[PDB]
């Protein structure tokens, strides 16, 4: 048996519900979805919606309404989720579901972006830092984990169409991509980049100025998992067809031990 994950910032539920997202989940099966970018209160979500047949569905919202707020749907209920680092600035956000299964933790996050002020810059930087301690920690306590979602940084010039007229840009920013290669280094895997060394590879577009069709991108979702687990996934990809956000959805496709 194998395990499939897709994740997908849908830039509001409502929003992606409106352009085919129940469709195009019943088509892909995932066993588990994780959904970032929610912009819903859970209780305003008609039950269509939040339930979807098949599957638990558990909701991250963010203190304020509307915005940001992640979200799962897993055949599968995991043993419990976590929904913060454990460092309240970080936990309000809607922004982290850390999921408890069998074999693995997943964390579902939707990484801040920093673009609009330097206080957001520092808070995107920081919040990467509080993720690497918790990730670490509970790898160290023996645990593989699967992380995937908005990480909201291209890391590499082949991870976006633009690498020079956005050095000074968060989400290319020398520090931003130097804090994935710390991330990297402390032994975890970017799984797209085991299976697939292609440019043009991206996973977010502008939807101004026919971003999409003229593929100027950037690879912003990952799913990343440690070392030691990485020998358990079989694919990672992206769905670059699939539409309905300026996202597209990631996959990643694990062998469940027996
Ligand atoms: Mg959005």
């Amino acid at each position: 048996a194998v395990l499939k994950i897709i994740s997908w910032n849908v830039n509001g539920l409502r929003a992606v519900h409106r352009k085919g997202f129940l469709k195009w989940f019943m088509e892909e099966k995932p066993d588990i979805l994780c959904l970032q970018e929610i912009k819903a209160a859970p209780e305003q979500l008609p039950r269509k919606l939040r339930h979807v047949e098949g599957y638990r569905s558990f909701f991250t919202p963010a203190e304020r309404k509307g915005y940001s707020g992640v979200a799962m749907y897993t055949k599968v209920p995991p043993s419990s989720l976590r929904e913060g680092f454990g460092v309240e600035r970080f936990d309000t956000e809607g922004r982290i579901q850390i999921a408890d299964f069998d074999d693995f933790l997943l964390y579902n996050i939707y990484f801040p972006n920093g673009k609009m002020s330097e206080e957001r810059l520092k808070y995107k930087l920081e919040f990467y830092d509080a993720f690497l301690e918790d990730v670490n920690r509970e790898r160290d306590s023996g645990r593989n984990v699967i992380i995937c979602g908005d990480f909201n940084t291209a890391h590499r010039e082949i991870d976006l169409a633009r690498p020079k007229e956005n050095s000074n840009v968060s989400g290319f920013l020398p520090v931003e991509r130097a804090w994935i290669d710390k991330f990297i280094e402390n032994g975890y895997v970017d799984t797209f980049r085991m299976f697939n060394s292609d440019p043009g590879q991206y996973t977010w577009w502008s939807y101004r100025t026919r971003a999409r069709e003229r593929n100027v991108g950037w690879r912003l979702d990952y799913f990343f998992v440690n070392e030691e687990f990485k020998g358990k996934v079989k694919r990672s990809w992206i769905l670059s067809d699939v539409m309905g956000s300026d996202h597209c959805p990631i996959g990643l496709e694990i062998e469940l031990l027996e």
